[PDB]
């Protein structure tokens, strides 16, 4: 659980979006494991536009913050699961640390804002979703 609140706009992991997500529908990118949606409420994250490859982001299976090192957002392979079957991801960050399933949206945040949002986990490791890229979520 968990979602990035930037102007009128809701950045959620597409495997967890509601109905109200889909009924409220901006854009959902499949393979890097997005969806945006529209919101009535003006939000204040500020989203980061960097190349920054440090950060800090949030694990609710153990309540803390984790300051990590990240990779550049990639196409990283990701084993199959009930939402999607085996595929590469893109714009996807790796890091060592702790991700549970349970974990999907925590932000990770960087000096400059946020940076993206625990999509993918297992085996000491856990993935990112970017969402620097996405410049239209100012505007
Ligand atoms: C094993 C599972 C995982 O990697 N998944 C399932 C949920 C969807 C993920 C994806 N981005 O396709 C893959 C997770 C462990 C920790 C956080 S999510
Ligand atoms: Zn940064």
């Amino acid at each position: 659980s968990g979602a990035i609140y930037v102007g009128n706009y809701r950045v959620v992991n597409r495997h967890l979006a509601t109905h109200n997500d889909w009924a409220n529908l901006v854009w959902e990118d499949s393979s890097r494991d997005l969806l945006v949606s529209s919101t009535t409420a003006q939000g204040c994250d500020t989203i980061a536009r960097c190349d920054c490859q440090t950060g800090v982001y949030y694990c609710s299976s153990r309540r803390k913050h984790y300051p990590v090192s990240f990779s550049k957002p990639s196409l990283i392979f990701v084993e199959a699961s009930e939402y999607y079957p085996a595929r590469y991801q893109s714009h996807l960050m790796l890091a060592v640390g702790h991700s549970e399933p349970g974990d999907c949206g925590g932000i990770l945040r960087c000096q400059h804002g946020v940076v993206g949002i625990v999509s993918t986990g297992g085996n000491g490791l856990v993935g990112f979703a970017d969402v620097r890229d996405l410049l239209w979520l100012d505007e």
